């Protein structure tokens, strides 16, 4: 079991990289690449954590090493033109290095950034709809906290599904599928609200002075342990994340997914829908359909 | 439990910070300061995180709100020694003020000195409790038992290394010889001692100019943090090396290995039977220790 982490040295990625050397499966190998120089250093301070976990860090233009016999490629690094430039070089590599690796895109803005992935790997002929994702987990672990706080459960035991896509209107928490837990339509509306605009409560406290980062972290660790766990043979694995699918919706669409050894296993239905939520859900399909085709024309 | 980090918008403070978040037991708080002006926003992004630990971050030059009822101090602060230095002093201070009865883990370097800075300050404040005011020296501890777990083909996780003396160079002391289950060569335990003690020059030279440990700096103060909050809620058998004010046999500041309970350090244990290579090591680096801890005595009085 190995774990790439591309764009490991900035603020998601180093967080992402501690919580990953303290909590992957013991004998798991870590990969650390940035084009940052201070990456193997990144990787050696980690190496000192007395874990089960080898982890190297490398630089420069040149990922294969960290890239060769990755099981699972996540992909931090990081307006539009330059990360989707960078999106595209590193989907390059990973094409060509470890075309077999499940490949979670944290990259913003996902709704895209998956789709110009998934025209990369389809260029060089190693496309599988079922190892590509855009991480939206980040949305997942947000609701959890604000309905807990809304209804006094302990956070760790709420889990509320969000489907969609990763941006503004597209992001579409079931709040109506969360056991134990009912809110007026009120309520549902302003907090579906307060999920679609998170990203702006941190941006406003750092003082515009920075992003989510940490948080960010723990949302793409939690999604990487589970690959992890899922390819490593263990059942009932289920994460929310944006995948190619049926195209019931659009060709690209974040809905619950059991995990498996070939990455996605099954697809999940959605389920049954409030009014609230079969109401927002048909109407993001023109943006989530106008961000894909976005990427798939930046590729051409 | 409340735990306050103070420097938290810093590399090791926001691993630490998460760290923290995550792990803290449920009911615990969380409070961020730093002087940086993100600091709020720090605390907003881990707010995020769904665990049963209230966070609140704090900038500005009063830490007041964020050392209200505060338990446990972790102070990573820093901008060379003579400011950071200074930083140790004004927030200690500010800790003596507000939280007095907390318990005062310094990270901020030099350790060997700074912590000897922090005692005089709560000294001149009246409220000084050697049981409670620690250099936080865990990182030997941790890249000990690495570093032998690699060597003797043992779970990492399952080696725990007593480490003694100061946190600097010559100072470390990993005492190889008291390692459960393991025997050393002497080649061998010269080049483990010389590796422990030289690892964080390691990471400063595989940084390239990116600087010191922060990462797993996170971690080690995250272990000895959370060791701190269980042994005061109650929890029985938690010991910890840290660099204390104890009986002064060898310097007035020392690390040894501490029994920790509700008021702190509960029984400072004895180093125990050194080996030649250790009794040697000892003997060879009290003047250095003495010399450092009289520079912080110096700088508040
Ligand atoms: N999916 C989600 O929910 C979220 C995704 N986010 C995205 O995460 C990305 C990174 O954000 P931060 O960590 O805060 O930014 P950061 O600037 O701290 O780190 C980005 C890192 O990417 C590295 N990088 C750039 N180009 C390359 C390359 N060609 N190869 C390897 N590494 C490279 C860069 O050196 C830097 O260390 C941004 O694009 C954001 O769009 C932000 C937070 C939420
Ligand atoms: N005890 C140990 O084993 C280790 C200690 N280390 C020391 O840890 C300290 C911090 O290191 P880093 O996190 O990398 O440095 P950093 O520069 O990333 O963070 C220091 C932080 O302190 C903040 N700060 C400065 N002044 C104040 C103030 N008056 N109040 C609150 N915050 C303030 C500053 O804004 C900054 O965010 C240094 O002295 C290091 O030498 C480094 C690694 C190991």
């Amino acid at each position: 079991m190995k774990v790439a982490v591309l764009g490991a040295a900035g603020g998601i990625g180093q967080a992402l990289a501690l919580l990953l050397k303290t909590q992957l499966p013991s004998g798991s190998e870590l990969s650390l690449y940035d084009i940052a120089p201070v990456t193997p250093g990144v990787a050696v301070d980690l190496s000192h954590i007395p874990t089960a976990v080898k982890i190297k860090g490398f630089s420069g233009e040149d990922a294969t090493p960290a890239l060769e016999g990755a099981d699972v490629v996540l992909i931090s690094a990081g307006l539009f033109n330059v990360n989707a430039g960078i999106v595209k070089n590193l989907v390059q590599q990973v094409a060509k290095t470890c075309p077999k690796a499940c490949i979670g895109i944290i990259t913003n803005p996902v709704n895209t950034t998956v789709a110009i992935a998934a025209e990369v790997l389809k260029k060089a002929g190693v496309y599988d709809k079922n190892k590509l994702f855009g991480v939206t987990t980040l949305d997942i672990i947000r609701s959890n906290t604000f309905v807990a706080e809304l209804k006094g459960k302990q956070p760790g035991e709420v889990e509320v599904p969000v489907i969609g896509g990763h941006s503004g209107v597209t992001i579409l928490p079931l709040l109506s599928q969360v056991p134990g837990v009912s809110f007026t339509e009120q309520e549902v509306a302003d907090l579906t609200k307060r999920i679609q605009n998170a990203g702006t409560e941190v941006v406003e406290a750092k003082a515009g002075g920075g992003s989510a980062t940490l948080s960010m972290g723990q949302a793409a660790a939690r999604f990487g342990l589970s690959l992890v766990r899922a390819l490593q043979g263990e059942q009932g694995v289920v994460e929310c994340a944006y995948v190619e699918g049926d195209g019931q919706y659009a060709r690209f669409f974040s809905q619950p997914l059991l995990l498996g050894k070939n990455g996605v296993e099954e697809r999940k239905s959605i389920g049954t829908l409030s009014a609230f939520e079969q109401n927002a859900l048909e109407g993001m399909l023109d943006t989530l359909k106008k961000d894909i085709a976005l990427g798939e024309e930046f590729v051409n």
